[PDB]
């Protein structure tokens, strides 16, 4: 009855890869339960600002509680060369793959996703966290069609309501003008990002897609150009998109220090949302992901699921240079 380690898991598939991490499907042998497992090589995160950043992701994971629309953390452990986050396995695909197939979503569908994402973001903000990386491929669908925000590597944590931070930060298409103007910023930047994502879901293109007809020109467009709402969108959609995409983060829907989230809930576009049923996952999703074969691996990129299910052998030369002391106390098991 020692604490969990690597030997406690079967490795089942490779499901993902980002800048700094490899993601596997795993099974905890003891309990026969399935999780995703995010694997980070210590040699990537052994410096100054790395340690802090690994800690942030770890803390956001914990706060991500068992909130229904955030990816939760089962456990952490380490080996010599690696850190491991055992996390919820979420297998419905993501909203990028979704948009690429559906092309353009009905307003009702985009309302459902937006409402669930709003609940996730608000819960984060209420916990002192700025997400900072809201974009289509960071919004996963679970097997039933509910959303889950993922990838907390860009987050800011520990923030008091109405305190601000200043790291220039994010994915260009989604970056909020405040950030581009060099200003100190709060939770406002997430609500801007929601606006862009909503525009993407209902229009099936970016509001900034004139760029290409100069990623620094993208930035100029975001700062300087008035967004045009497609004629096909309802008046209520134009209104919510316009309010979310206010360049002035003080006037922006969702951004009032006191009433921000209540302003979102009370917006005419969200009129038919029962936010209590939504939060309890009592609203039936508009689209049910197809789960093929054993684990639904078909919703993941074949680039990853094709890989050999293994952890790359290390070279002991690099590994021995790691100061192991700075990962003391990494181990964690959820308190449920």
């Amino acid at each position: 009855m020692d604490p969990l380690g690597l030997q406690d898991f079967d490795l089942l598939r490779v499901i993902g890869r980002g800048s700094y991490a490899k993601v596997l499907l795993v099974r905890l042998k003891k309990t026969d339960r399935i999780y995703a497992m995010k694997v980070v090589k210590k040699e990537l995160v052994n410096d100054d600002e790395d340690i802090d950043w690994v800690q942030t992701e770890k803390h956001v994971f914990e706060q991500a509680s068992n909130h229904p629309f955030l990816v939760g953390l089962h456990s952490c452990f380490q080996t010599e060369s690696r850190l491991f986050f055992v996390i919820e396995y979420v297998n419905g695909g993501d909203l990028m793959f979704h948009m690429q197939r559906q092309r353009k979503l009905p307003e009702e569908h985009a309302r459902f996703y937006s409402a669930e994402i709003s609940l996730a973001l608000n819960y984060l903000h209420e916990r002192g966290i700025i997400y900072r990386d809201l974009k289509l491929d960071n919004v996963l669908l679970d097997s039933e069609g509910h959303i889950k925000l993922t990838d907390y590597g860009m987050c800011k944590e520990g923030l008091r309501p109405g305190d601000t931070t200043s790291t220039f930060c994010g994915t260009p298409n989604y970056i909020a003008p405040e950030i581009l103007r060099g200003e100190d910023y709060g939770f406002s930047v997430d609500w801007w990002a929601l606006g862009v994502l909503m525009f993407e879901m209902m229009a099936g293109r970016s509001p900034f897609d004139i760029v290409g007809s100069t990623e620094d020109y993208l930035f100029q467009v975001i700062l300087e150009k008035q967004i045009r709402i497609p004629r096909s969108l309802s008046v209520k959609a134009a209104s919510v998109l316009k309010s979310f995409l206010n360049k002035d983060p003080k006037e922006r829907l969702g951004c009032h220090p006191q009433t921000g989230f209540a302003d979102i809930q009370g917006h005419p576009f969200f009129r038919n949302v029962d936010w209590d049923m939504m939060e309890q996952k009592q609203v039936v999703p508009p689209f049910k992901p197809n789960i093929s074969g054993e684990f639904g691996l078909d919703n993941f990129d074949s680039q990853f699921t094709n890989e050999p299910v293994q952890l790359t052998p290390d070279d002991d030369d690099i590994v021995r240079k790691i100061d192991q002391s700075e990962f003391e106390g990494f181990e964690y098991i959820n308190p449920l």
